[PDB]
């Protein structure tokens, strides 16, 4: 998979491409990610990357010219077919049915914001897809964009319960009693099937107490619905 990426801090995405299992993805020629730097396309003498916004008010936009050579030339070398992306708080919620589409791209182009945001024109004019983390508000694009990749990185082949839409069942590994808290007997038991059924449970006993209106975007299995009804009547005793 290859990532364009449009960003004033390039050197914020060593984050992803040095460390862990997207720095392998990375190192092993599975995911390319190539940056562009508004900075570079500015002719002034102080390499100016912000404007002000029409209309006034506090803080700055970035400047068009340098941002949309950028894209431009990020265009260029991705070729056909690379989807362009602006990450920002009014894009669609990222969550994992939107990762598993995202990931269907062999390319894409991210653009980080800075300051207030891109002028709204360069949305419509360049802008495929906008695209959001989460509700909350950030300084910059550039956390969110790696965010993306590294949920994106996981579906490349080679560089490897949210997969069933639950939360994820408890894990335990030694030592056999830590501060008085024992692992559950049953998965010392050796038991292939029994720890599977227990997994399954937990994980739904949790969605359920936790995240109950994830269980409402799900149709259960026989299986699942019968381990979900046990561990109801268990947590009511
Ligand atoms: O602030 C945010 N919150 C949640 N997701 C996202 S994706 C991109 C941003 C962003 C942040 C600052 C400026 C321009 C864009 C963002």
């Amino acid at each position: 998979m290859w990532i364009g990426v449009i960003s004033l801090f390039p050197e914020m995405f060593k984050a992803i491409t040095e460390f862990g299992v997207t720095g392998r993805a990375v190192k092993h020629n599975l995911l390319k990610v190539e940056c562009w730097n508004p900075r570079d396309f500015t002719f002034d003498k102080h390499k100016t990357v912000d404007d002000r916004p029409y209309g006034g008010g506090p803080g700055m936009l970035m400047m068009v010219q340098p941002l949309r050579d950028a894209i431009h030339t990020a265009k260029a070398a991705a070729g056909e077919g690379a989807k362009v992306i602006y990450l920002s708080p009014q894009g669609r919620k990222l969550d994992q049915g939107g990762v598993t589409e995202l990931a269907q791209n062999q390319k894409l182009i991210l653009v980080c914001g800075r300051y207030e945001g891109i002028d709204e024109r360069l949305i419509q004019t360049e802008i495929d897809e906008e695209w959001s983390i989460g509700d909350y508000v950030l300084t910059g694009g550039e956390l969110p964009a790696m965010t993306l990749i590294d949920a994106v990185a996981r579906f490349i082949p080679g560089v490897l319960s949210f997969a069933d839409g639950l939360l994820d069942c408890p894990h335990y590994t030694r030592p056999e009693v830590l501060e008085g808290l024992t692992v559950p007997p049953v998965l010392m038991s050796g038991h292939h099937e029994e720890i599977r059924k227990w997994r399954l449970k937990q994980s739904l006993q949790r969605t359920w107490l936790r995240r109950p209106e994830l269980l409402e975007g799900l149709a259960l299995t026989d299986e699942q619905r019968k381990l979900l009804k046990e561990a109801q009547a268990e947590h009511n005793s």
